[PDB]
């Protein structure tokens, strides 16, 4: 649980860093590179919740477990 | 053009604080996945707007 | 088992058609959307084989558990 | 573009491979190992067409400037797909 808190705190702080870069008129490729890392850290939190939710979801839903399986095959 | 993207990332920054409050109060994790997917999409929208901002008047900035 | 002849044979003719489209020097957006359709239907066949594997372990045991650790590589 | 053609031929041919692994009933962790292999070869073809299209869009641009923002369409497909 609190793993996901600290990871989302990292993503929140990185978005504050990117705001300070846009304020500093930093280069748009440097902006896009850091925004890309934020996108990836949020997706990593999504992957970790869907992994944990699958591994208790098979020990038990309805047809929302196919969403979890769809997600894991698409990320694979 | 700066404050446009500042405001959009301030909105995403606060949505990540909201999702931390959702995790701390133990909500259904479909709701959490949906909100994080909205955060990822609003970040992707800012990426897309910045890239199509400069490549009209672009030298070289790229990404994968 | 023999449900999935048809989606895979469709994905075969789909990839043959993309080969003709690239041969026909046809538009790139059309080519990558037909390729994403291939990849999605192959993913859907993966998804159905995983899902009916996961139901078949329920009403009969490590076989659910290394199905779970398959999805997480 | 024969470089794409060889990889799509490998993809069709082991799709026949997966189909005739269903026509043995080979049990199915090995057929989804092979289906995963098909999926990732099609995805690395998709990524290759998309990058060399993107460097075609930037490096060899259209003479209509407003129609050269089909940069916008390849960037939106790059991001959300």
């Amino acid at each position: 649980n609190s793993k996901y808190i600290t990871a989302l705190k990292r993503s929140e702080g990185q978005l504050r860093g990117i705001q300070k870069m846009i304020e500093g008129d930093r280069d748009c490729a440097d902006i896009v590179t850091q925004l890309t890392a934020v996108r990836s850290s949020v997706e990593r939190v999504i992957e970790m919740i869907i992994t944990e939710n699958l591994t208790e979801c098979i020990n038990q839903d309805d047809s929302e477990a196919q969403k979890e399986r769809l997600e894991k095959a698409i990320r694979y």
